[PDB]
DNA sequence: GACCACGGCGCA
DNA sequence: ATTGCGCCGTGGTC
């Protein structure tokens, strides 16, 4: 039922390519073929195959699309069955999958991988026969979203390896100076990054009690959590909270980014994967860049490591409050609406309640700490939690939640329908119709069940700001090619760009105007704007 | 080496 | 009884 022909393939042709390596940026084209009519083309020489392609359209089309533009070609990505498949069901995450569910079976040759773009294509386009609001995601945001995600994947971001570099050699010594406690207060060394052997030397060589136990196996946690519980229990505990803080930085970002510099553009490579989250989402890989510290200062001194080319800047966006304002959109509720109608913060709101503080005094790191109070409250953070969390008795944290969901009276109704039709239907949407799959909305394990519940009415709230960033970044991205500017980074809700020194200015006023007015809701959407030669400084 | 489950923990 | 991610060591394979 396959044919194959020479190479040159007719314009509109399925592309098949295997890598190296799953990073495009990194990758060597080993192989490069074509599917179209009943044929199918092997490129004999893919280097040299690439330059004759319009399009890169099939499987995993913006990797090709990256490695096209890292050799100076402007292939942009076309069709991908991956795109079509995930909006069917974001459980769609991986080409393996959708090949056995879909049509076929993921191997390691281009030219069936071409053919195998083909028919996906062919069966998954089939199925959105009808699915409006899933086309117009499909052609609005995600397909030519992916273009913009190929620019920023190949663009990159620059970052200061001297910087880290030298910044490694004195958290080493720190790390050391509190490991050298740790092993005094315990009476001897042993593996500090050993969870299991830090169990026994707390719960078992010291008498500390232990407070919870770990999910599958049962142990008795060490957690962040656990320990600070027992802060004050014995003196050891604090040096240990230290000392992961500074580990976990040290080995996760200060050693291996400034590894990570590709050669030719000396700037850091992310990847934007497209069909990785449940709710809509993008998740950044191999180079995670959306998980870059800036809670602690030694959080920060790593956030500043990210800097704008010579005579650039880089400009940051964020949208404010944003989950919120999408509830109130979803929800409808009155208060909440007007809430923003009147210009509030709620996470100013609740971090002045946090900190017996008046909403003037409350600094940024006070506002963090109110934000995961708010979603984790909203999301259904349970009253033991909070009490344990902010430290206060567990009455005070039940009413804290009592009021908080009273003050908007429309949530929990919404939170109910989104619930029951997600029962009945057996999915909830997003505004723009974004489908998730939760079956067990039904289970009859209570455990379960409202575990479902939970990722259920998450998921149009989350994965609505989603298609809300994707759409401003679909809108914002030509924009910012015409006027010489850059886009690099993504961030759920916030975008680091990179404008010339004497545009940088018009820049941050357009992008903020493009990402607040990317879809009228119910409430205006603001954003944060700042500018700077270090991401830090940018937020 | 290459890979995996876990417990942990960085961010949204 | 927050949700959604990806990456790091440790232990234990293969
Ligand atoms: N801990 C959490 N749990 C659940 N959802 C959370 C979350 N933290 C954030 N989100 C979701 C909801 C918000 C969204 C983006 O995170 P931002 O930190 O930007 O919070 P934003 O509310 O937009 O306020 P801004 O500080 O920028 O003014 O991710
Ligand atoms: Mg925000
Ligand atoms: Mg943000």
């Amino acid at each position: 039922a396959l044919e194959e022909a020479p190479w040159p393939p007719p314009e509109g042709a399925f592309v098949g390519f295997v890598l190296s390596r799953k990073e495009p940026m990194w990758a060597d084209l080993l192989a490069l073929a074509a599917a179209r009519g009943g044929r199918v083309h092997r490129a004999p020489e893919p280097y040299k195959a690439l330059r004759d392609l319009k399009e890169e359209r099939g499987l995993l089309a913006k990797d090709l699309s990256v490695l096209a533009l890292r050799e100076g070609l402007g292939l942009p990505p076309g069709d991908d069955p991956m795109l079509l498949a995930y909006l069917l069901d974001p459980s769609n995450t991986t080409p393996e999958g959708v090949a056995r569910r879909y049509g076929g079976e993921w191997t390691e040759e281009a030219g069936e991988r071409a053919a195998l773009s083909e028919r996906l294509f062919a069966n998954l386009w089939g199925r959105l026969e009808g699915e409006e609001r899933l086309l117009w995601l499909y052609r609005e945001v995600e397909r030519p979203l992916s273009a913009v995600l190929a620019h920023m994947e190949a663009t990159g971001v620059r970052l200061d390896v001297a910087y880290l570099r030298a910044l490694s050699l004195e958290v080493a010594e720190e790390i050391a100076r509190l490991e050298a406690e740790v092993f005094r207060l315990a009476g001897h060394p042993f593996n500090l990054n050993s969870r299991d052997q830090l169990e026994r030397v707390l719960f078992d060589e010291l008498g500390l009690p232990a407070i919870g136990k770990t999910e599958k196996t049962g142990k008795r946690s060490t957690s962040a959590a656990v320990l600070e519980a027992l802060r004050e229990a014995h003196p050891i505990v604090e040096k240990i909270l230290q000392y992961r803080e500074l580990t976990k930085l040290k080995s996760t970002y200060i050693d291996p980014l400034p590894d990570l510099i590709h050669p030719r553009t000396g700037r850091l490579h992310t990847r934007f994967n497209q069909t990785a989250t449940a709710t809509g989402r993008l998740s950044s890989s191999d180079p995670n860049l959306q998980n870059i510290p800036v809670r602690t200062p030694l959080g920060q001194r790593i956030r500043r490591a990210f800097i704008a080319e010579e005579g650039w800047l880089l400009v940051a966006l964020d949208y404010s409050q944003i989950e919120l304002r999408v509830l109130a959109h979803l929800s409808g509720d009155e208060n909440l609406i007007r809430v923003f109608q009147e210009g509030r913060d709620i996470h100013t709101e609740t971090a002045s309640w946090m900190f017996g503080v008046p909403r003037e005094a409350v600094d940024p790191l006070m506002r963090r700490a109110a934000k995961t109070i708010n979603f984790g409250v909203l999301y259904g953070m349970s009253a033991h939690r909070l009490s344990q969390e902010l430290a206060i008795p567990y009455e005070e944290a039940q009413a804290f939640i009592e009021r908080y969901f009273q003050s908007f009276p429309k949530v929990r109704a919404w939170i109910e329908k989104t619930l029951e039709e997600g029962r009945r239907r057996g999915y909830v949407e997003t505004l723009f119709g974004r489908r998730r799959y939760v079956p067990d909305l039904e289970a009859r394990v209570k455990s379960v069940r409202e575990a479902a519940e939970r990722m259920a009415f998450n998921m149009p709230v989350q994965g609505t700001a989603a298609d809300l960033m994707k759409l401003a970044m679909v809108k914002l991205f030509p924009r910012l090619e015409e006027m010489g500017a850059r886009m690099l980074l993504q961030v759920h809700d916030e975008l680091v760009l990179e404008a010339p020194k004497e545009r940088a200015e018009a820049v941050a006023r357009l992008a903020k105007e493009v990402m607040e007015g990317v879809y009228p809701l119910a409430v205006p959407l603001e954003v944060e704007v700042g500018i700077g030669e270090d991401w830090l400084s940018a937020k």
